[PDB]
């Protein structure tokens, strides 16, 4: 249904989750992926089992941490000589937070707004040149639905998120004249590392009830591959005439009419 | 997941415009489509270039009101008769209304209101019992970006829209528990037959439909530079309706070219 | 204070419309409501009389889903305490309903109601409002118009349409002047309520401890129920000068009840 | 408004919209705190006021509200001298002009740490007293930016957005001890860089009045006029005060119109 053959889409933070099934979905329609996360050897694991489901895939990944603008820079460029200019680009490393108001020290918030702030910013900034270079153009940043309907044990990270949400529209405005567009989705309770982390402390009706507690109207906790799937259609000319918006992917926990 | 081959999709006002396109997305993802319409004539031919193009397809269209409840109930049978229970529903909105608040009488309010909110209501508690009864249900209401930012010349749709955008969150949340998704898009400006027919009573003779349109887009600040496409709308109105958007209920998608200045 | 306004509410013979011609009286403003029921309409007028000497204060029987009835009212409003320069829009109810308990007839009520409660008395005042200097309108609202409850279905709607036609009669009526609003009311104290604290079953807590837990269990962060006159000091606000760069927008009078940030 | 029997402080109170909360609040009658940053600024303002309000509550003190010892000594300072303080409001530091393009990350973390510390360090240092008061409430005066982001203000809409999500947080984790937390949403108001603007202007013919005014309908303010401090001032006091009593984790919009949101 989605042929990006054509396109060469770049995803930080691609060695699991939400940023893996989005690369997989990216490979999946044909297009040349790129991925970059800090642990080498996940990221080589990660990268030998999608040469493995992909036998012809144009793959690229590299150890990279999307905090440091120099790591960021020598990673675009290694990107643009390996498979050419890229047209896609997902912002997706990140990593929420437990606290209150009352819990989050300065430190803890100068962390939060710098890793929600410069994962967008640095891949954006080094990106942008060659997403500008290309037709079909367009950036996803991954976001939470905290971004817009705070959560009273997320203060810090519904704070940040709700930053980098008045950023993308900023974003979509500023590129529409270079062709790129921009956009983000908004996740609900995602299974994840650190749900099953929580588990630890059957599995299917352990997080039923989470469901239940957490009042989600389709009763279920998200799968990653749900989030990659709303990200490949903004990633997509799919979506060619949406920018400056976001995607629900929540399974119905937005209050907001 | 674009192969909606065992789905039954209905599409009301799908005779033309976004409503035509999206039943084509729909044949091509393998679907049985049904649609209705109010002129007869639109609906025959464009069902017959339909089958045309998709030779096999699964494809009943009949005249029918939405605003008239027992023409709806009777069009959700023969649906049902036709091609089996709906899995999804996509109600596409009837059209707006160039108006100020000064110049929107109580006649035309009540038209307005009625239309934005029935062409939803009839539809939906028609085949609700069939949605529900089936998997991966979903209903896709089709909006504007007025329904969040109104414009001057647009006061009474505007605020109709407003209010069913409220209902599809509603709808989603009550419709939950039965395994139907509910949500909508949020159209800009869309080529269309206002806009065509805008263009025929338009004051610039030398402008053509292609330099009217571009002049038209920068005069309405659409950042990405022209007017959306039905096959656009379409293709955000297939996504929601599809088990590609399996875990979203009770939203919206941006289709209006960047329109919104809401962060 | 508002002692030079001329203010005119539509509902105003109970809840927040009374609370409201209560503060625009004691505020000094000259001073206009209607409602359908003449009886209450003219008590509520008779103790307004007595609590507020020398007011100025007309009252008269109107309802406001009839055009001609409203004219008639506005003209009379011009005739006794001259041009309107605030308009507060009260008039209509909440109904208790879901998608599936809502019949058509219902859902035109509905959207009947809350409408053409505004447009109605909007039209028929305009002209006054935008002679006059510092003129405003509020129209009372709910959260549901952008937070819609599961068993209050046709009214979150009709609501968001009205909260959608307050941005743009903002837009339209400020080139000449007329600043318009609204709030969003969460839980209010009604009679209603009382109605059930009368029947408790079968505690010893008195208002003020039964409406604070009923509160807490419908998790409004403030802990206890909205009162008509806190909607009447944000109606209050809105109307007056202290105001005059807000347009085209709502107060929160909800306790925190809205998730949005 | 009797606030007679309030405590008030505004942070970033020697100027604008904080110096006009400040006598709105003196006005009120409020025994009132502020700080700033500028020595000079702060004295000049302290001297005005105490001619404006003859025998007022009022205690100013130079704070860098983004150094937490400083608030905190700050906040001591407040409660010996005024007594414990129910009322706090956190004015906005200023607004940055640049495009994405034209943002560096320095100036990104300076505007993140500016905007969203100058909320947090009065906030928590003060907490504890306005929790000891009753009808205690909390104002941050923040931007239509938050909501509704303009091409030249990238970093500030942003960091104005973090913080409008804040607020709501705030308001629900204090609500159980009874602080209420709003904030304003300020459109275009008259300050130091509009008077620098109309200083620098083509049309030397427009004096203040004029240009403004020029400026207002170029920028399509529906009011046909930028703000007043004391407008501003106006909301803030509301939602300070009891009148605003069942109002929490919201905002007022002080725009003159705006917003393009319904
Ligand atoms: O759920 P996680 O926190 O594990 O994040 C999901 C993905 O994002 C990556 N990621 C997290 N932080 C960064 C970072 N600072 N720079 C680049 N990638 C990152 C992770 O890889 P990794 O944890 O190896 O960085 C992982 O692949
Ligand atoms: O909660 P309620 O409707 O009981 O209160 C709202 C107020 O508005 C008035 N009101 C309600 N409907 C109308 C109407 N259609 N026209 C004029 N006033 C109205 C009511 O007075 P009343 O019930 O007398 O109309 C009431 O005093
Ligand atoms: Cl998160
Ligand atoms: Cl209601
Ligand atoms: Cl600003």
């Amino acid at each position: 249904p989605y042929d990006l053959s054509e396109a060469v889409a770049v995803v930080t933070g691609g060695s699991s989750g939400i940023g893996l099934a989005t690369v997989e979905l990216l490979l999946e329609a044909g297009a040349a992926v790129a991925f970059c996360a800090r642990d080498g050897e996940r990221l080589r694991a990660a990268e030998s089992a999608l040469r493995q489901r992909f036998p012809g895939a144009r793959l690229f990944a590299s150890v990279c941490d999307v905090l440091d603008a120099l790591q960021v820079r020598a990673f675009a460029e290694a990107c643009e000589r390996t498979l050419g200019c890229a047209s896609i680009l997902v912002n997706n490393a990140g990593q929420g937070r437990v606290s209150t108001f009352a819990e989050t020290t300065d430190e803890a918030w100068s962390e939060e707004l710098q890793l929600k702030f410069f994962s967008v910013i640095h891949p954006v900034r080094a990106f942008l040149p060659q997403l500008e270079s290309r037709a079909d153009a367009a950036i996803v940043c991954v976001n939470s639905l905290l971004a817009s309907q705070p959560e009273p044990h997320m203060v810090a990270t519904s704070a940040a998120r709700a930053g980098v949400k008045n950023l993308v529209r900023s974003m979509a405005f500023e590129f529409a004249p270079k062709g790129v567009r921009v956009n983000g989705i908004l996740i609900g309770l995602v299974e994840s590392g650190q749900w099953r982390r929580r588990f630890e402390a059957d599995w299917a009706q352990w997080t039923a009830q989470l469901a239940r507690n957490k009042q989600i109207p389709l009763g279920r906790l998200g799968k990653p591959i749900e989030a990659a799937r709303a990200i490949l259609f903004l990633a997509s000319p799919l979506s060619a005439y949406t920018t400056g918006s976001h995607i629900d992917v929540s399974g119905g926990l937005s209050r907001h009419a």
